[PDB]
């Protein structure tokens, strides 16, 4: 219960999105302040998900309501408040 933060979560991905395409995809909902892609230790390689940190805040929600089951590179992304 009350989360009010600014990192969001992206859900359906694919190989060609990164927090390069998501800065500048996600630079319009909000100006992204940072971008993390964890991976693994055996395979280090995601599945394709990324967290996108926004500078405000009420910026965030913009991607919230813009990129939740959206389209991007012909793929369906999910986004989400983190906590």
């Amino acid at each position: 219960g009350s989360t009010t933060k600014r990192v969001l979560y992206v859900g359906g991905l694919a190989e060609e999105v990164d927090d390069k395409v998501l800065h500048a995809a996600f630079i319009p909902f909000g100006d992204i302040t940072d971008i993390q892609i964890p991976l693994d230790y055996e395979t280090e390689k995601h599945r394709g998900f990324a967290f996108v940190e926004f500078e405000l805040a009420e910026d965030a929600a913009a991607a919230i309501d813009n990129m939740n089951e959206s389209e991007l590179f012909g793929r369906t992304i999910r986004v989400n408040l983190a906590k």
